[PDB]
């Protein structure tokens, strides 16, 4: 079977696995620094297996020789944000917490595809590629599938149609600073302008911006995990079953969109290995210039993790 | 539990009998002329159920007294082409069997939502409103579900990416004359056109008008039944769990795109009250000119069965 | 649609509302005394449906009144117990509890069926079928379910096989005192004993017994949730699709096993009706002992709650 | 992805390949020695993918050079019967085929497990393992997982329960001597004799043998398939996804129940080695006399056999 490593078992980490446990993609492996919880986790979701039907082993464990050989990595052990304040006040504890779970477990699976979830994520995905030393296109972040999905929604409900019809690209770092493209969302492959009054169009970008900071000022002791685990799953299910999906993730650039050494939310199709292609959207002017004020924001989180 | 029946227990009818028992929407009654055929049909799906873990009664009978009450009734008793064979050339045989099936089962149950499927589709819907009475939006046919299922398959294909993110809107009758809408499809919201050149996008939407006629000529002896079955059974799937889908059924137009008193492939949303919202979409004058076309065939087909 | 209230949406009884809304049952409805708690775990599942693909409105709310005329009501709003407490610690805060929400979510869903979970299970299903007044039928309690869950996840382990040929019948309170039943255990029909020596299988009964506990102290913080919560969905199911499932469930006894005016784990049909029928086993000697035992133990909690 | 080969792409192999597809397992090759039909029914499957949401390469060949390098390799290929004819009869017509059809496909696939279907099944599984020269334990014949199917569905509408909470197990040949065991079939672990009365459950038994002659008298023209497909493609599965399915199958015996030199329908435990364990039920003297009567029927078309 596949074999996949998620560290970090709190929220997201934990609603990864039951996500990911449904689907029957391959044996978890949860990783915490906390003893006990990951273990506890790992049984409490084992023991429902015989209700679902499915035939996955998933284990907890605080030990990274656990994680060895996982086709994929799933990270989220980093610190989540309370109400009052951005992903990027996270960078400081996050950096670190990163920096020591990818150097224990990316030395263990050298063929894994890594997917990052910490926030800030786009500098964190950054700092996982430097620190792992993997091929590029095989360390990625989850963020605009999360992003999308909550644009996706918002029209979904807007519109009074099946979810299952919505489409939508966002670009950009996972950010106040992100991109929803109205002009690249649709229904039934019909624009969703067609559906929805542009004014109320504009307040649906705008809360899809603010879409996460709408939860963690719902739910006040923490932040998103269900949609946000619902994300990273699909992206480990395109790796493992190879279904070529055009998704936004955070993908290393070197030149598209005219930016160069940077991870940045971007369509790509994924595959078995990882990135298999960056998408080149004919973005306007005015899109260009949400999608550069973006990638100012994210130049900005990266010069603060190289002077931490 | 919900109640379908599905009155003509050949390639489509069967098939959509399986598709829809893995829902396991709602017991299904399979109903033919012929004896013994739809008893041991259903009993052959029946039997499958503990393998597969469904419940769902699936009986086989001659009798329509078993079909009454029905939640929904698909209609798949036509009588299919053979290669060399035009739709149309169905109409006289199918217009009768049309007649008898739904003069016995309308009556017994007089809340259902009929799902034509006999071709010449449009036709045969017209056909099946008029000998039922039913309100307009109870009485749709299936055609363009499939006809776009054809289309996304081959972008999906062309283009190298998972059909899961392929969209697509198609109008006009269930024929040659069918009107594929590449501006009105995408891939994760973004235009195929940025996938695909327009000599090879060509290509598709032709392949798509003759995709039926692909498989007659294939198979020899008959014509396509999985993804046929596949599309009616999403339609009936659209209904029972009132999706509020969006996708293109033959429905009763008033006015819509200037056509009056006639059954087309057009975009509406699916639910539990049948079709409740019929699309207006703004067409350029190329794609009206090819949608004027089909609404020309479609007439043509509706003036042969009036001198039936 | 069908309409399903979780009353108490902390981790069971949001984590119900994700087994729940990934079957596309019906909409849910996740309501809590605390402010903004279930509207924020409504909206971030809610924000999930684009990527699964599951049409299902998620509504969080601290009014009651949003609860009204639902097909199923589950209970899952008692206080969890911390590290070295029995459930039973519970019944006075519980009670009061139970109380409240029932006499508020009752009334306004008279032809609901009521699915207990709060601890102390039995007594508080007890507890609710008085409040609400509910035919006893329509009043039951999850357990059986999740312990014979355990049960069966570790034979599977054990053994070596499938969760998905494993099945066992388990009866009795919800606590120490519950009754795995090895020779009502089968793997693919074969009795477990073909599989499990006496010893170790008597040491996987101990485990399942203490399998609560177990979960509690590797997390503690707080009890199991994920295969809690699945079993929970399970018997919603049941109900909803009228499926017909034989699983041990708290019902209210009458004289069956000789045992009189009591909620009990025993095994039951259950269907659309809630408790269509209520199954009595051939027990021998040793199997009645440990019943009469368990009885008991119920029994006295029974005792301390009409005390209350 | 996993590779699946397909020989013979009639009723049988065309219906697997749809329950596979679904499941989304790895990628389907349906081979033929009919020129257009495979090619036909496997892009009519594709063309269903869009609307399932199953990313899966359907590919239809009259070349075995594509089955190439497969996981797994069905066997489809043999002539049904018709009514008023035993499986046997199908013995020297479905001999050549089988030999003809493994001799060409077995050198192309060294390393996959293969699973026969060819009536007669136990004599047609030997005749493959002998032309293969494979391991025995990857060269077994679906059989006993329909039987079971059929049985566990009689019990299911008899009692009036779920069909998931029905398992049985069933050995011997794929014939008239199958052996039912109604002492190893339970329903949620409680045993079925507790849920039908004897002269029932001998009924039942009857009706379990005789299935598949009841499906080719109702249809007339050919035997069954959904559950036959459904049965074949759980053993796929199983193999696959490496669950350890417990399940009926005709493996090769060197003295297990004191049979010897002889593939037999017994149970096993079914993983992605193939047959893993072959087990050894404790049957009593009425079971035992009914196996060696179903036993010397498999020798005597065995006999037959190695005389043609
Ligand atoms: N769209 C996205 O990219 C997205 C969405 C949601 C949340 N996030 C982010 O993901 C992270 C996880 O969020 P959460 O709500 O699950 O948090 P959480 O606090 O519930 O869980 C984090 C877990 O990491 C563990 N942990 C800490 N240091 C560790 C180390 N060195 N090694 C292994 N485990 C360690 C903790 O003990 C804890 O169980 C946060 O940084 C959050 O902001 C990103
Ligand atoms: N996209 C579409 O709208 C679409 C797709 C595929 C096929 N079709 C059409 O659907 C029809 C069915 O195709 P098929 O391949 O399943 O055909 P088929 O010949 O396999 O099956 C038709 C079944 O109808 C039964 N039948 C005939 N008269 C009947 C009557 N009066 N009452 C009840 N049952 C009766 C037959 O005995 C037969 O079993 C054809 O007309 C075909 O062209 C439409
Ligand atoms: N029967 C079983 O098999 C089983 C399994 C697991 C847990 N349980 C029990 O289920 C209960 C819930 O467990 P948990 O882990 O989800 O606990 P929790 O503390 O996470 O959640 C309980 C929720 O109830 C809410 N609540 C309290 N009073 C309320 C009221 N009057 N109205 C509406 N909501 C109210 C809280 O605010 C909280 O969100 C506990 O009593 C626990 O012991 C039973
Ligand atoms: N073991 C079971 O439980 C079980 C259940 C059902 C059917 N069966 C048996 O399975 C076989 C298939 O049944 P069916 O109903 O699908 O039959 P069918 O006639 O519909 O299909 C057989 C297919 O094999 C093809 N074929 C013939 N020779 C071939 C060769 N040399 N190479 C490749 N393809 C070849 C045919 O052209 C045809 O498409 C029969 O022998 C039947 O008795 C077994
Ligand atoms: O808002 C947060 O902190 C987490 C959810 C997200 O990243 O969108
Ligand atoms: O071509 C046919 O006759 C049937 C399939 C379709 O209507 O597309
Ligand atoms: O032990 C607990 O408190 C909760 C889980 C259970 O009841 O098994
Ligand atoms: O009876 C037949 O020929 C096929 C079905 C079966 O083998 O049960």
């Amino acid at each position: 079977r596949k074999k996949i490593s998620i560290i970090g078992a709190g929220f997201v980490g934990s609603t990864t696995a039951h996500w990911l446990a449904a689907k029957e993609l391959g044996d978890i492996v949860l990783l915490d620094i906390v003893e006990g919880v990951p273990q506890g986790k790992a049984l409490d979701l084992y023991e429902a297996s015989p209700i679902e039907g499915f035939d996955v082993r998933v284990t907890g464990t605080n030990n990274y020789a656990d994680t060895a050989n996982s086709d994929v990595i799933v990270v989220t052990s980093g610190a989540p944000r309370k109400p009052g304040m951005s992903r990027e006040d996270l960078i400081k504890v996050n950096a670190d917490i990163t920096r020591a779970c990818i150097s224990q477990a990316a030395p263990l699976s050298p063929n894994a595809v890594i997917i990052m979830v910490n926030n800030p994520l786009d500098a964190m995905t950054y700092l996982a590629a430097e620190v792992s030393g993997f091929p590029k296109e095989r360390v990625i972040g989850q963020a605009g599938v999360l992003d999308a999905a909550r644009y996706r929604t918002f029209i979904a409900m807007e519109a009074g149609v099946s979810v299952e019809d919505v489409q939508a690209m966002l670009m950009g770092g996972h950010g106040d600073e992100m991109v929803p493209l109205p002009r690249f969302s649709t229904i039934s492959g019909i624009p969703v302008s067609e559906f929805i009054a542009p004014d109320r169009l504009a307040q649906i970008v705008e809360r899809t911006r603010k879409g996460g900071g709408e939860i963690v000022n719902l739910l006040k002791t923490g932040s998103a995990y269900y949609a946000p685990a619902a994300a990273t799953a699909q992206m480990v299910e395109a790796v493992l079953k190879d279904k070529k999906r055009v998704m936004p993730v955070a993908a290393y650039l070197t030149g598209q969109y005219g930016l160069n050494d940077i991870y940045f939310g971007v369509p790509v199709i994924l595959g078995a290995g990882g990135v298999e292609k960056i998408l080149e959207l004919p973005l306007n002017e005015e899109e260009m210039a949400l999608l550069n004020a973006s990638a100012k924001a994210v130049r900005a989180t990266l010069d603060t993790l190289k002077s931490l």
